[PDB]
């Protein structure tokens, strides 16, 4: 699966110094070799954030204490109850009919009031998590043999590297998401967790809070009070909400979560290598024969906004695949975005390839295999 | 206009390869050429995104049904009404004066309720998209005589192109937009000029007006246009707000429209700052010559863009093609630069050129495009009226 | 505490340019030299954006004018007030007990309703500015010996300088913000009452602030209710209890929020940097290439501490032979193979007349610092969006 370095890709100086540019997608590796030198294995091995901050947490179904009242009759005054000017209350207030069937003097409207408190049923909560783009870790890791690590992020850059035979290489890599993630929010229940939309989750019609707070705001989006009846009025519950939850959940993308690791599965680093006097082995691919393919996975949704697809190829490795796309009607027009660099058919492997496409009827081609895919719009959520 | 790629901006390897560094602002191109090969035009020629997700739709003109009222005697219990618990439904409780006057044995207070079904009235929605920045495409052309095309987004940032005579050449273009996505909203009103909007985040999602999500099928806090009256024994009024739609528009007066083209909503600022790599051939550079300080005419003075920028056209009676002279200053510091080009390569060739993008500090500045001289207010931001 | 420019850091072509590449942090100076020319040092001067717009504005404090009641007795219809159809107002409707006692004929529950005129103290604002990306000018300047401007933005990326002896110079310089500028918001209060007095907050903290808003322009407040809260009635009476003064319960929470730091109209951004590809034309430059510290010949000048901005800073003193280049490392308690320093500092470098300072971001937890074999444990706070 690991691509080997171009020439196209480096440049040699008149001083000594070769710059080499690579492009690591996530699970891309790239085979770098100098002349008298080990092949070195450069790839993007992971992208995450360590717990990212905890947002607003959402009530999935809330815990009722019993109901307390307070009646007074048509004479006394207004009825009061110590939950109301309380956290973690719901009150409503109101006025009964009263008379001698209940204990009062006159006939006539009694104020009344009831309060319960409402906090949120143990493990129903819903928790929502932001990235900070600049805490998040482009983790880039050198191993011999066609082992060292280096972590950068948008404000950590720049590296120096010690690869023995290579001597001192300075690493610049310019880190980039695969995710919108201002736009995004990451869903937490206690599939788990999935990767929302920001707009989508502020407008969760729940009873929220921050962590920390003890209280809960809104709750009246889950607790309702009735009529009042004399001395009485009933309290409605409107019930545990994860059905609901999980239903329009359908199809999210889920959040891949490792202990601590908020892990993204879409993004890349684009790094510019430099190297002191030493000869690095180029290589230029030629282009695959355009019918020899044969889908070994054919384009499907790869659980995160992006299409993949696998072929197989029976002609003389290695080379470079032809991939392209249309829009239904415009064959002239190349819609296809890949990810992945450099798709090529090596001799251990490769053929896989992913890509981003326009929304609506497409067809993919692989050569002169084609397939075709639908490409559904954009959306926050249900 | 295209300009002609310098020496500086590009590299010749050992080993026969050439790197080439090239800026393209939508709008702007590059005409690269290698010696016994035809010259290549580059340039950005759109930048945008098909169908942004729908964010909030606000309701500007209600749309309610009838008015359902239920009325109790001071001694028969609380009044109700089904349209209590159901959507797409608003509804008020009260109590109202009872007597014999309107059929009721004691004299005193009754329970009174009254509900009322609110919609929103046909083609009088205003709907929010945002944008995704990983889902914006920036679409790269490639022709012969000083044709291919290539698109690039956030994520899709590498791609190989057969330009024939030039071979096979690698195309690593970083994407950039010229607007701040994140803060962003398009406004839009249904179909039936303007009727979309750029607008900031923050004063979009402030709208005082009902809302839901596409897909659902009532709205949330549709009193901000129902509003109940006082009960009168046995009837309560409900009034309508009204359209709304004057009032927006007129907010609307001197915002950046949006441009949507079928179903790309465009963008337009932004660029593509690219490394081509070349291999085995010989790049012919160019290093333009300082133009005559003295030789410029505004051939269209400073004016805004349209999209937080300000643009001119410049005229040269001196000896073309030459670099234009370009540079700002802050009312009172004539000795900082505050001009800051969007055009990469300001250049008067022969066939033309002359066209200059820049951003300025807000305030009182003066642009210099050599000698000549014009000033220019810069509005400060806002997120809206 | 400038550093030289390295051999690796740039090429030599074949028709003779040469394609420089800086990497220069807020406060970091690069010194680049070429053969018979005079050093030049270039280095990111500031990051800032003139006057942000204003978002919402928050009320700390309200100025309640004046409790109108209204009532009535128990066959006159309901109560009402002019005010309670006005903006600027919070009103309450209720029922209160009637009767002989308080001129009314029937015994019973009347209408009544109050109302109060409600706006914001003075100078008891708390308000909010939003950065815009595109707007944000990153400023770098080269000056001779080891004076020219040129900012840049995300839009704006290329220029072309003269500097003298190099002759004219392409300038090639991808922005970068060291803030997540869409998840932040400038809180500020009423300036001229403190003069910290605005900070760097998150937009998801500052969106849920429980108090009356709006937008600036605007002349009556939203969720003003927020801030007054109604008794209950008393016959023909209604008490007005105002909330009070919030702001020492919001200060009490930015607490440890990292401040904003404006001067004049500039809002500057104190973490950042700035990537430059300069290209230069027939000339020679000088490289170098720096030697590895000794290990052993560190001692803290100024032991981590939080930087003030989301990092830890750092200085340490070398006793070895200057100059060279900082050996600097850090692990995860508990994982002394992997190296979880990802420093900010893009070559941290001992020179002859200074140097020594370091700037890195580190995982949260419980770390060790190893400058060399000198070393020093860390606690990384996790994130959070406020309290």
């Amino acid at each position: 699966r690991c691509t080997h370095l171009e020439n196209r890709d480096f440049v040699t100086g008149t001083q000594g110094t070769t710059r080499v540019t690579l492009v690591l997608e996530l699970g891309g590796c790239v085979t770098i070799t100098a002349e008298g030198k080990p092949s070195m294995d450069v790839w993007l091995d992971a992208i995450y954030q360590e717990n990212p901050a905890k947002t607003r947490e959402y009530c999935l179904h809330a815990k009722l204490s019993d109901t307390k009242v307070a009646a007074r009759c048509p004479t006394m005054g207004p009825a009061t109850l110590a939950e109301e000017h309380q956290g973690g209350t719901v009150c409503k207030r109101d006025q009964s009919d009263r008379g001698w069937g209940n204990h009062c003097g006159l006939f006539g409207k009694g104020s009344i009031v009831a309060c319960v408190k409402a906090a949120c049923e143990a493990k129903k909560k819903a928790t929502g998590h932001v990235y900070d783009a600049n805490k998040i870790v482009y983790t880039v890791k050198v191993e011999p043999h066609t082992r060292k690590t280096a972590s950068f992020t948008i404000s950590s850059e720049k590296t120096i590297l010690t690869m023995g035979e290579y001597g001192d290489v300075s690493l610049l890599c310019r880190v980039a998401s695969g995710v919108d993630l201002a736009q995004t929010v990451i869903l937490e229940l206690d599939p788990t967790a999935w990767q929302v939309h920001r707009d989508w989750f502020n407008d969760l019609a729940l009873p929220w809070k921050h962590e920390g707070a003890q209280n809960w705001n809104n709750a009246e989006r889950l607790v309702e009070f009735g009529a009042p009846h004399a001395v009485k009025m009933d309290v409605y519950n409107l019930g545990d909400q994860t059905g609901v939850l999980l239903k329009a959940l359908a199809g999210v993308p889920v959040a891949h979560i490792e202990g601590t690791k908020y892990h993204l599965k879409s993004g890349h680093v684009t790094c510019e290598v430099g190297l002191e006097k030493l000869k690095m082995k180029g290589l230029t691919y030629t282009m695959c024969d355009k019918t020899k393919f044969t889908w070994k996975r054919a384009p499907t949704d790869s659980g995160h906004d992006t299409v993949v697809m696998e072929v197989t190829f029976s002609g003389t490795k290695p080379c470079r695949i032809p991939v392209r796309a249309v829009a239904h009607g415009s064959p002239d027009v190349n819609v296809a975005m890949l990810i992945t660099p450099n798709p090529t058919i090596e001799n251990n492997g490769g053929g896989f390839i992913e890509m981003q496409l326009p929304p609506g009827d497409n067809i993919i081609y692989v050569g002169e295999l084609s397939h075709q895919w639908f490409q559904k719009g954009s959306s926050i959520g249900r």
